[PDB]
């Protein structure tokens, strides 16, 4: 119904919710998406996770509750008034596309909530090696609420029950609406992912996913914030400097009980005893963009 | 814009605010408007200044802002948010009618802003002697923020802090669209003040805003929430029982005090000095609600 410079958007649109665990590919995932001329996500909003946690927490409280109901304010209030907060929040931070998308990791800790406010969305969950992202938020300094970057243990262990709330969220809602995507298959197979993924949501495919690096700061393609953590390795091509690179570089005691920690890994298709996982051959495509990564192709922006 | 059981709501509807300090007669207010056939406020939605607080918090910090900006979530957008959220909680919460209406005392500290936002909207400061306000809050045990219920001086000094910020806003907002109503010029003068309200919101007088005992709990009526600590009051008629009985109760130090604990009495127009202000005759009309009150015309209902 609600218009837009004429795109039109409402709670029957198909919207594509992207999310996963900080440092697991999300930004990477939704900035290929960005490239393509049907879709828009843009830059992480922030406010929608904010806004989500203070509405569960509400209904979660019993006093709380039994206060709104009594005000009229009942469940089919709130959920009405998320509805419109999120569908302007996503339409308007950033340029119309006939597809709108939405990139903020922890939402699909509700992709449930969300597929019943949007019944036509669908979800994309990253899963990457929760030892690829623990070692990424420590070593980078990423502050996250409640993972302690002293420690690799708390971390992965913090990970672990992330992952695993987001994992059942997607499988609860279905493999129709919630799409797992595993970033190592992405870096090492973008083609190929990138084809099954735009299969799965229903858009026909477009070499432009492919090119993402072309279209940082164009108009119709990739909106990038200059303060978030991710900016400067999005800007690259697809490339493999990332994959296993956390390898030895974790406490021996957190090795040795990998499998306790994050019993998640295991239960995705992670190898959680081999320093490092041996993965096959990457795409010809992949390689070479990796050398040309590695060489200072890419230089870094002056701002 | 928006449709509803047929009245249609949106961001240009004359929306009609009501607030102040708790224990100043806002529910009062809100039931006498409710009682209008044309009008329809209903109960506190409480998550209404939630939102409206967190989303004031996100752009005083100037990092938080600034990573807004930078992801596109600039004051047009949020604010774009903050029309669709409240609106649908106003419009869903209760019952449909022509003018939609809220009751969320402290909204009044941000009349300037939701002006803008609804830019036909106008505004009903409810204003009582902020004796009688924190003699209320004390001696009812009424849980606010900030308000120290073990002593007097920190309450009058938070109900003169608030006051000041709301009537300041007021102010600003200007003479056509917020008026300030004096709760004890209501009591005294149902008649003449609910004539001089609904012409400053420009709606037709009706006897109806004068019956509102007669209408709780039904069909374009006025509706309750059991757990509101005014409910019981309001089920009553306009009455006299609540105007003075501050007096005599305030601890002498603060008596003495008065005019600088609470300078907002004096330029709301109150005597800070007299205990109490000596009031005028009361129209013949609550003189009879009230003994019809006070000898138990009126029975606590059994929920
Ligand atoms: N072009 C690209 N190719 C491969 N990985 C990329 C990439 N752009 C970003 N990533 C990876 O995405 C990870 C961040 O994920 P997220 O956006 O969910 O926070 C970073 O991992 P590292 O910090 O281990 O380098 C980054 O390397
Ligand atoms: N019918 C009525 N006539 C007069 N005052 C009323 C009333 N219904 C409620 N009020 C007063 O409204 C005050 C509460 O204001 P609010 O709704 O803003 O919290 C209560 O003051 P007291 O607690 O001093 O009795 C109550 O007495
Ligand atoms: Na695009
Ligand atoms: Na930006
Ligand atoms: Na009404
Ligand atoms: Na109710
Ligand atoms: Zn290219
Ligand atoms: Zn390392
Ligand atoms: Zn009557
Ligand atoms: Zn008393």
């Amino acid at each position: 119904e609600l218009v837009m410079v004429e795109y039109r958007y409402g709670k029957a649109m198909p919207l594509i919710f992207v999310g996963g665990v900080p440092r697991s590919g999300t930004t990477l995932m939704r900035a290929m998406l960005d490239a393509h001329p049907e879709v828009r996500c843009g830059e992480e909003t922030r406010i929608i996770p904010r806004v989500l946690a203070m509405r569960q927490a509400w209904s979660k409280s019993g006093r709380e509750k039994l206060r709104l109901d009594e005000a009229g304010v009942t469940d089919e209030v709130l959920d009405a008034a998320m509805q419109a907060f999120i569908l302007e929040v996503i339409a308007k931070h950033g340029e119309p596309a006939r597809v709108l998308c939405n990139k903020d990791p922890f939402t699909l800790k509700s992709s449930v909530y969300l597929s019943r406010l949007f019944p036509n969305s669908k979800f994309l969950l990253m899963v990457r090696d929760g030892r690829a992202s623990v070692h990424s938020m420590i070593t980078r300094k990423v502050t996250i609420a409640g993972f302690d970057l002293s420690s690799y243990r708390d971390c992965l262990t913090k990970w672990n029950k992330a992952i695993e709330v987001m994992y059942a969220q997607c499988m609860e809602v279905g493999k129709e609406k919630c799409l797992p995507v595993y970033y190592e298959q992405l870096v090492l197979h973008p083609r190929r992912s990138l084809k099954l993924i735009l299969d799965f949501l229903g858009i026909a495919w477009s070499d432009a996913v492919l090119h993402h690096e072309d279209l940082i700061g164009k108009p119709g393609g990739v909106s990038l914030s200059k303060i978030e953590r991710s900016t400067d390795q999005v800007i690259k091509p697809v490339n493999l400097e990332a994959l296993s690179k956390w390898t030895g570089h974790i406490p021996g005691d957190v090795v040795r009980d990998m499998a306790q920690i994050a019993p998640m890994l295991a239960q995705l298709g992670y190898d959680p005893y081999a320093n490092p996982p041996n993965y096959g051959n990457p795409d010809p495509f992949v390689i070479n963009n990796t050398q040309r990564v590695l060489k200072g192709d890419y230089k870094t922006p002056a701002n």
